[PDB]
């Protein structure tokens, strides 16, 4: 345990140095005083031998090994020196300082701050167009534990062009190391505000897509769980269908997490989507979802999306109907139908009182949802969910517009017609006309347009005081509210 100087134009010095730190002997005594660790640090900080530099940055990482001698490294100012040589041009240099800032960030309490304040971020950013797997690999967990609850280095990833680099990784490696930790960044980075629409715009759902059958189940759930945050509000992506086609496999899965994170990125790429609605029922995604809504039982975690996936691809495309029919065909009416009930929370009551009113839209689904006692049950909801307006989550005004608008649907036909009358809904539907919200008057009045081509039920409208409220609506701004409100007093 002696040396502890050197000298300019001499580099055997540190040749020396190293092989000491090989030995933990004369590697305790070196990083126990901070004489010549500070020695070290200016030499790799400065020289322009490349051996030297990999002999400097060596010893660091050979210390780093210990808490002292991250310590020693720390308090010597090794961070901004190690960021520094991330620019290094030595491939052998640049492993040694992202392997020693690695381990700093690791055990190291304030290296995390110390190498923001650096400008490591910036630097560990730009290295990501490497092509070595294991540096790759080193590098993109730095950046995972620097991003982690930590906003401020979220947004400089970002404005680094973090995600672009990020995803390319996962379209270009097969390492399976390397694909986990930068699916673990890009699943830190998407659930913030700024960088998921940037993921999604380098083409972030789709790469991730590419790994969702990899037989690592740890890189399966992180692309999935990313999916998830990425999914929801995305922009209109091209190249879907692989995607889309793997999430309804994934339904059938036996882990759970699988299960709810492909039904809630099904559900968020088909919310408004046609094209994606189109694709996911042609791969039987409405017999899967059905499956899932089934198995699930009481799970809200997983039957909420896949009602809401149900809800989405019962609507509004080519194939809408033919999905329609499909839940009933896959013998799913009874389950909806019993979702209504207790123990179910609001969110998925709301999500099944929607797609009831799909199904609805359905001839052949009248009967079996008037059988499957689908009209007391939208009654009961109804009836309470109004007095509770009258008197955060789910409002009970959604509720109100909800139930009405899928009675107003299952109203069409005949037998509904005289289910829903029995109810004494007609009183409540015309109280509803006095309703702020331009939403449910137009579901009110529709359902009472739907009431009221029957003549006995026209008679029971008008007694109710129906034409009052009714001639103030046809001065709705509303379009819809009017021509119902128009239709009901023709009919009257």
């Amino acid at each position: 345990l002696l040396n502890d100087e050197d000298q300019v134009v001499v580099n055997k010095a540190a040749v020396m140095v190293h092989q000491l730190s090989k030995k933990e002997a004369s590697r305790h005594a070196i990083m126990r005083s901070p004489q010549m660790v500070s020695a070290i640090v200016r030499t790799m900080q400065n020289t322009n031998d490349v051996e030297t530099a990999r002999c400097t940055a060596g010893t660091l990482h050979n210390l780093s090994h210990h808490r002292e001698g991250l310590l020693a490294i720390f308090k010597s100012g090794g961070i901004p020196a190690l960021v520094k040589m991330l620019g290094s041009p030595v491939d052998s240099v640049l492993f040694y300082a992202i392997t020693t800032l690695h381990n700093l960030l690791l055990h190291q309490e304030g290296a995390k701050m110390a190498v923001r304040l650096a400008g490591g971020l910036q630097k560990m950013v730009a290295l990501l167009n490497k092509t070595n797997v294991k540096f790759l690999a080193i590098t993109t967990d730095c950046l995972q534990i620097l991003a982690y609850g930590n906003q401020e280095s979220k947004l400089i990833i970002l404005a680094s062009g973090g995600p672009q680099a990020l995803v390319n990784i996962m379209r270009t490696y097969t390492y399976e190391k390397l694909l986990w930790t930068t699916s673990r960044v890009l699943k830190v980075l998407s659930v913030c505000s700024s960088n998921k629409p940037a993921i999604v715009e380098a083409g972030g759902m789709q790469a991730l897509g590419l790994h969702l059958t990899d037989p690592s189940q740890r890189l399966v759930q992180n692309c999935l769980w990313t999916l998830r945050n990425l999914s929801d509000a995305a922009t209109k992506q091209e190249g879907m269908e692989g995607l889309l086609g793997t999430l309804v496999q994934l339904l059938g899965s036996d882990d759970i997490n699988v299960v709810t994170c492909a039904a809630g990125i099904l559900s968020n790429l088909t919310c408004n989507n046609y094209k994606n609605k189109m694709m996911v029922c042609q791969v039987g995604g409405i017999e899967a979802l059905v499956r899932t809504v089934l198995r699930a039982g009481d799970r809200e975690d997983i039957t909420e999306p896949a009602i809401c996936a149900l809800r989405h691809l019962t609507s509004r495309h080519q194939e809408a109907e033919m999905a329609q029919n499909a839940v009933r065909l896959h013998y799913g009416l009874p389950v909806v139908v019993k979702l209504l009930h207790p123990p179910s929370h609001w969110p998925l009551i709301k999500a099944t009182v929607g797609l009831i009113r799909n199904l609805a839209l359905c001839p052949a689904n009248h009967a079996p949802l008037r059988e499957q006692g689908a009209i007391p049950r939208l009654v009961q909801l109804l009836v309470r969910a109004h007095q509770d307006t009258q008197r955060e989550g789910v409002r009970m005004e959604e509720i109100v517009e909800g139930c009405t608008g899928a009675l107003h649907i299952l109203a069409r036909d005949v037998h509904n017609r005289i289910v829903i009358r029995g109810l004494n809904t007609i009183p409540l539907f015309v109280q509803l006309l006095y309703s702020p919200i331009e939403n449910i008057q137009r579901v009110a009045a529709g359902v009472l347009c739907e009431l009221a081509q029957d003549k006995e039920a026209a008679e029971a409208i008008e007694a109710e005081g129906a034409t009052a409220p009714l001639t103030e609506l046809l001065h709705s701004r509303n379009e819809g509210v009017a021509t119902y409100a128009a239709a009901v007093l023709f009919r009257m």
